[PDB]
């Protein structure tokens, strides 16, 4: 059907954008980054990430690929000299799907802003101390104090959740993980410390309690967020689909990217 | 139906307990610890956890309670001057049960043996050097030098786990977690580090490298194992039964055991 | 002698101060903001902070006390009611001096800058990816990759520091402690991840890689400094002086402020 | 002077070692296994720390030299191939001696027994759980329970300190670090978690609070020691000398073995 493709813009990205461009222009394969319903990223996790959020509204009408032309990549898992062989199958088609979680975030004003994080949402102040009341199911569960807190999708894991202590969790499980950044811990303040892994349902919300304004990202993206409410984190009603040509099981591409390869 | 009652020993849970088997005379409860349907535990997790392994042949047919007669308990959650409204709501019934995910643990040697933990399984060496290849799913994915590792259901996740970094899991998710016990990593030797997340029908399997001789625990039992050639781990297809009279989130037990009550 | 007393501010704060400045009165205790000899802060560690940086350019002329108003302080460790007994020794004299190591923080430009830190210097990036290489006495020990790094005098181990995994160290140690925050750690990027720990003469020096704006910290006071070519850490020859009345240990100090009180 | 040799065993071990033997006696150079005044260790750390126990009554009067078979050690820090220049050096002499802190163990009864670490002493339950109170100075800091507690020398940081989540430090600080193994926090019970570094002339006691049996190591080797009524902790007097033929600083042999050579 419809296809597009997104490069990192260096060289070998564009190059390779271009030859695979040609070999689409083989089959019945038209170009259309309006409605495509096959996106491919050539570059890294960043310029998948890019891919993902710039489609995020088509997300049940589109199936992600991502090719690294650096590093292995934990989205993008195809060698750029496969790129012959996977022009081919995406024409002949009769590949399986495979659907990841999602976080879904809510910014409460005094208005409200969604947003959906393939990797995750962080939170931290605009520079004064950041104080923050968790909140879970409406359970006040602590009172954070430190520099901020990450909710992380079970893909995420392995990315700014593992570098904070996070556990790493198999994609198939429906939840996401709260994790700290430098909290203080004394004799008058109190968190738990250990990460925090949430079921589907589950609504943790962060609540201010001086200072209203935080620095919101969500994936490799910044917003300053001025006079805010709460923050609600739950697991999203929406996934994202990728095309499967070939076993590469989750734990071995961890393996392949933290242990050797 | 027909219930039992165990008691850590001492003065309050054994009068406690007594004073509860007269209340339950005082209605149609007979007193069986054969083929009991309900499973009092009177003292502390401990003493709950004994309880469960006594009676882990009949998980199917058992709803379990737990008193506690000292500090608030994981699993024995109910306070003991509340027990006659308990015996109370235990004789005219209609209370709803849950249930939580268990780990199965099975060891082969050169012949078999499984078991049921609530809380975990570790592994640790008889006195050498402690070294295993860790496969997943068949995909050798590290060897491990260190102390030991920890395999942990969802509720196990409060103990051991957390004490050596785990995350904290609400029970309702399948699952089992895998952390790491003072591990070696240098120019040689190398571990993910990270806790890991499994779901169902995953299969995490141990495998000796030099020395096959282990100490394996399970919950608060451990047991020497010589001449061992494999330790598989997978979340159970049985689980506990709780008996619940009352909502009493897991997040709220977390919220008053660690941070204040 | 010469004597000053700053506030935090809040009625308890400044009504003690001015009981405080009534009780020197009554002795020959000349108050004097600009040449004191002797330096109490009223309030919290903050407070102090504050009274010592206030003052940094006549340290070898001074000799601090700390009174906390509110919880207990590392600092200000002495309490509101022993206020009269304190301005009595204060006056009689014959107290002794206890002396702490101070960092020296050193920025360099296309010009230089030097700064003291009581607690620790911090160092994060603009906002863009943070990148440094961590240079130990000219020889390149690693590429840092992540949130920031933490330099750390010994008193202040308990502060920062102890929030990102570092150890308590003992005043009495000529020293000086480096923590990561939130390092990525991959095939690709490698950092050691243990805090460590300089003695006294090393010099770490942070050049950067790609971007050359940070923001620097250097206790309670966050800088951005645009166009940098080095940031270098060593214990600083300056050391700060408390006047002592009594056995205070250090070691209690961090029980009472943290185990229990 | 006098020199003796010791070996892994291996067949390259014993190979060198006797090729070693046959230069120095082109020398004048008789070997001593007796009272040698340079001990030379071929393998790995652990053949180093066998050697350094072998003779640890003579340590004022040795100068011990490592090189490593295998893998690049931290006490064998010298190649195997550059064996003939070191037999070389070490015979015309004029080499400079290094001197690294040790740790000081001693255990009561009911009599007493004192030891030596060149890397940590560490204590663990004979089976039963671990509760130790621990004193610092006389004061009562904290009451441990958990898997065990690790006591550490400045070179002895980079070992099972380090695995730990200890800092590493530079051995020329006279200083010894404890680290906790698998502490449990809650409500009820309470550690500092954090590792805490020691100075010279301070004294970390344990105490027993039920059992009063322990498994305690000192380097490579652990003792079973029935009846115990505390184990003392404080940085030795004595000191182990190396003879030094060239600068190899400690951080880049921490470069070298962890992060990249
Ligand atoms: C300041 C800065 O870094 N700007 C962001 C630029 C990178 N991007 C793109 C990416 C990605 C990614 N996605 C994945 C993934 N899902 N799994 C595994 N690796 C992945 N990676 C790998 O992350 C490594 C570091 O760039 C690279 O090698 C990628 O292969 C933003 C993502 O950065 C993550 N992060 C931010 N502060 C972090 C920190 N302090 N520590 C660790 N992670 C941190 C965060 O997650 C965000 O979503
Ligand atoms: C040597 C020794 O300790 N012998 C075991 C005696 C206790 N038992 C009974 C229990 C329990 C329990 N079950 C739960 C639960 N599910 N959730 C939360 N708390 C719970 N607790 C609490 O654990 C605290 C410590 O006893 C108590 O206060 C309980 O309230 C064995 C259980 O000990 C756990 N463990 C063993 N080494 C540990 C360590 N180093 N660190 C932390 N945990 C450790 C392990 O899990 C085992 O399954
Ligand atoms: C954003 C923000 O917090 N603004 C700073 C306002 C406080 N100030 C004053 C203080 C202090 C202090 N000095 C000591 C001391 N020497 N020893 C022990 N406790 C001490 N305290 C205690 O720190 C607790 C938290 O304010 C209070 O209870 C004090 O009793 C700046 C100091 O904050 C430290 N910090 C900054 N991000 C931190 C983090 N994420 N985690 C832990 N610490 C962090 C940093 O050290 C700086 O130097
Ligand atoms: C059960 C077992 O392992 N039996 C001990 C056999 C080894 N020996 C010899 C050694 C050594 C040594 N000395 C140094 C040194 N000073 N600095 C750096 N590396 C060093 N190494 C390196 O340690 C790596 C592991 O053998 C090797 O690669 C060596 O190059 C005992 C020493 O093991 C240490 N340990 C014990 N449980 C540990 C754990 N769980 N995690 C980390 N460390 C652990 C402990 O320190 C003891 O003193």
């Amino acid at each position: 059907m419809k296809y597009m493709i997104t490069s990192k813009g260096d060289e070998k990205s564009d190059l390779l954008r271009l030859n695979m461009i040609a070999g689409f222009g083989e089959y019945d394969m038209e170009y259309d980054d309006v409605e495509p319903e096959i996106v491919i990223s050539i570059g890294g996790d960043g310029t998948f990430l890019s891919a993902f959020h710039q489609y995020e509204e088509r997300l049940d009408e589109i199936a992600f690929i991502g090719i690294h032309t650096g590093h292995l990549g934990f989205y993008a898992d195809w060698r750029p000299a496969e790129a012959d062989k996977l022009v081919k199958l995406l024409a002949k088609g009769e590949y399986q799907k495979v659907s990841y979680p999602l976080l879904k975030t809510t910014v409460k004003y005094g208005k409200e802003a969604t947003y959906l994080a393939l990797n995750e949402s962080t939170v931290k102040s605009s520079g004064g101390p950041f104080v923050v009341d968790v909140v879970i199911n409406d359970i006040h569960f602590e009172r954070f104090r430190g520099d901020g807190l990450c909710m992380s999708t079970p893909s995420g894991t392995t990315a700014y959740n593992k570098s904070l202590g996070g556990a790493l969790m198999h994609p198939s499980i429906e939840a996401m993980q709260l994790t700290e950044m430098a909290s203080i811990n004394n004799r008058v303040y109190r968190t738990i410390g250990s990460p925090l892994v949430f079921p589907k349902h589950h609504v943790v919300s962060l609540q201010p309690v001086n200072d209203k304004d935080f620095q919101i990202s969500v994936d490799h993206l910044s917003i300053l967020h001025r006079d805010v409410q709460e923050i609600r984190y739950e697991v999203s009603a929406k996934k994202i689909h990728f095309a499967r040509f070939r076993s590469f099981p989750f734990w071995r591409r961890v393996h392949d990217s933290f242990i050797e390869d």
